C-alpha cells in the first residue's frame, strides 16, 4: 500500500554526469561512449559563428577527479557534442527518445557535474516542466528506464520568468516554442493532463479511497465539453483504450470514472483528500500507476 | 526556482542491494563490505509470525540455508548473527561497490530517501519523513522488506531505515541498521496499530520559509505570537509542539527572509484558521510537512526572490 511520486533509480545516469567548462560558463554534460552532450549555450547568438572560433582545448571536461581530453566538436540543433579520447566505461544500454506532453520522466538535477537530487515530473501540455533547478543546473537530464535500457528524453537549458523550465530532447530539438537565448519568452497557458488525473483516481481506488465514486456514467463528448471548461486536455479514444487495464482491475469503466471527475470539477473535494492531496494530481501516467501498483524492477 | 520533493541520487545504494532467500521467503538485503544486513523475519514462516522465538529459529539454521544473490552471482555465506531485529550474514566477498557509509538513527520529523526493491532489484526512489508516530507513509508491496532509507549529504551514505512491515492502516514500520525499531512496534503478527499521527510543525514552518524565498508572501500577516500561545493553538489542529530547539533551527531561514520565527508562527496560526481560500503555496493546497529546515536550505536558492 501507499502511493508516492516515484522516480526511476538514477545510478545508470549518475555514472554519465560530467562537468563542462568553456570560458566563464560551467554546466553539466552527459558522457556516453566517447561523446559528451551538453547545451550549446555553454559557448555563450550566432552559434555557428561562436563555435568556429573555438578549439578543442577551450572545452574543459571533468569526470569526477579526471580531466577528459576533447578531440573534436560538433553541433546538432541546440546540443553541442564533444568528442573525447576516452569512452565512458560506465555507459549503460541507452536510447535517445522524444516524449509527448503528458508523459512523465525522472530528472537527475546536477551542479558542477555532481548529481544532487532526483525527482519525477511530467512534460506539461505547454511543453514546460515544473522542475526544481538553480543556476548551474543546465545540462541536467530527464530519463525513463525500460528493463536495462535508459531512454534519455530531456536536457535542461533554461528557466522561464514564471519559474518553470524549458529544454530539449538529446538530439537538441526544444520541447515547445522556445529558443536558447535571452529574449522575451513566456510559457503558454497550461492545461491539466486528463488521462493522468484519471489514472491517479484509479490508483486511489486500488489503495482503498472510493468516496468520489458514483453510480453515473457520461459520454466522451459530454465529458470533453466539461473538461474544456476547466482547462483540462481533451480525452481521446486512445486515452480510454490505454485506461482499459485499470478499468478491468477496479471494475470501474473509464466513462464511469469520467463521471466521478466531472463531479469533482463541478463541486470540489468538500474538505476531503484523495491519496493525501486536496488537488487533482496529473503527473502519474496510466503506465506509472500500473508499474507502482505491481513492483516492476530495474 | 521551483520546489519539488527531491530524493538523493540512489546509485550508491543500488550497488548494495542483494536478494536474500531462506526457505520459501525471499526479501532484500544490504551488502556493505563482507556483510549482508536484512530483516530477521526472513527466517520465519507466516505461522511463526504470531509469536516467533527468533533465537530458537536461528539456532536451527546453518550458513548454507541462506541463499544470497547479487545480480547474477551467488554469494557464499560464511557466518551469521542477529543484532536486535536485523540478521547479519557474513559473506566471502566484500562488495567492491561499497560506498563511504555510516549507520545513523533518526528522530521523527527527519526526512530520507527510500530505494524500494523487490528480489534484490531496485524499482524506484522516493522521498519521505519519519512521522511523529514513528511510522512512514511509504509505497511498498509484498517483497519490499529489506528496502532501505538513506541520506547522502556530500559523498557519504547515511543508512537510517530498513523496511520490515506494513501496519493495518497501510503505513510502514521498520528499524535503524542496528535492528532497533522506530516506534513501539515488534516484528510479530500481533495487534499493532499506528498511534494518532500529528503534523510536523517545524517542517511546515520551513516549507513556508521556502515559499517566501521563492517569491510568495500572500499568507503573511502583521502579527506575532508567543511560543506558548502558538503551541496552544497548534495542539488543537493535531500539530506537534514547537520547541525552542525548533525555533533555533529555523534561525538561518528567519535571517535570510527577514521574517522572525514567531512572526511565521502567527502566519501558520492564521492559515490553520482560514484555510487557503482557493490559493496554493508552492503548488500545494495542503500545508506540507515532509521538508526539514535542512532540506529547504539545501534545495532553495540562497538569494530570496
Ligand atoms: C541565474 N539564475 C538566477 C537562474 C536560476 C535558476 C535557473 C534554473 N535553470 C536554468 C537557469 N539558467 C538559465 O536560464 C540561463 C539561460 C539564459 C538564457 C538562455 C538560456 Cl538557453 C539559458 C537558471 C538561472
Ligand atoms: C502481503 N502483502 C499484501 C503485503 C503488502 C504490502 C507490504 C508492504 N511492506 C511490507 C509487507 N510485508 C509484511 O508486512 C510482512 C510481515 C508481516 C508481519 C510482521 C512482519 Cl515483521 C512482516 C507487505 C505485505
Ligand atoms: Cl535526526
Amino acid at each position: 500500500s501507499g502511493f508516492r511520486k516515484m522516480a526511476f533509480p538514477s545510478g545508470k545516469v549518475e555514472g554519465c554526469m560530467v562537468q563542462v567548462t568553456c570560458g566563464t560558463t560551467t554546466l553539466n554534460g552527459l558522457w556516453l561512449d566517447d561523446v559528451v552532450y551538453c547545451p550549446r549555450h555553454v559557448i555563450c547568438p550566432n552559434y555557428e559563428d561562436l563555435l568556429i572560433r573555438k578549439s578543442n582545448h577551450n572545452f574543459l571536461v571533468q569526470a569526477g577527479n579526471v580531466q577528459l581530453r576533447v578531440i573534436g566538436h560538433s553541433m546538432q540543433n541546440c546540443v553541442l557534442k564533444l568528442k573525447v579520447d576516452t569512452a565512458n566505461p560506465k555507459t549503460p544500454k541507452y536510447k535517445f527518445v522524444r516524449i509527448q506532453p503528458g508523459q512523465t520522466f525522472s530528472v537527475l538535477a546536477c551542479y558542477n557535474g555532481s548529481p544532487s537530487g532526483v525527482y519525477q515530473c511530467a512534460m506539461r501540455p505547454n511543453f514546460t516542466i515544473k522542475g526544481s533547478f538553480l543556476n548551474g543546473s543546465c545540462g541536467s537530464v530527464g530519463f525513463n528506464i525500460d528493463y536495462d535500457c535508459v531512454s534519455f528524453c530531456y536536457m535542461h537549458h533554461m528557466e522561464l520568468p514564471t519559474g518553470v523550465h524549458a529544454g530539449t530532447d538529446l538530439e537538441g530539438n526544444f520541447y515547445g516554442p522556445f529558443v536558447d537565448r535571452q529574449t522575451a519568452q513566456a510559457a503558454g497557458t497550461d492545461t491539466t493532463i486528463t488521462v493522468n488525473v484519471l489514472a491517479w483516481l484509479y490508483a486511489a481506488v486500488i489503495n482503498g479511497d472510493r468516496w468520489f465514486l458514483n453510480r453515473f456514467t457520461t459520454t466522451l463528448n459530454d465529458f470533453n465539453l466539461v473538461a474544456m471548461k476547466y482547462n483540462y486536455e481533451p480525452l481521446t479514444q486512445d486515452h480510454v483504450d490505454i485506461l482499459g487495464p485499470l478499468s478491468a482491475q477496479t471494475g470501474i469503466a473509464v466513462l464511469d470514472m469520467c463521471a466521478s471527475l466531472k463531479e469533482l470539477l463541478q463541486n470540489g473535494m468538500n474538505g476531503r483528500t484523495i491519496l493525501g492531496s486536496a488537488l487533482l494530481e496529473d503527473e502519474f501516467t496510466p503506465f506509472d500507476v500500473v508499474r507502482q501498483c505491481s513492483g516492476v524492477t530495474f
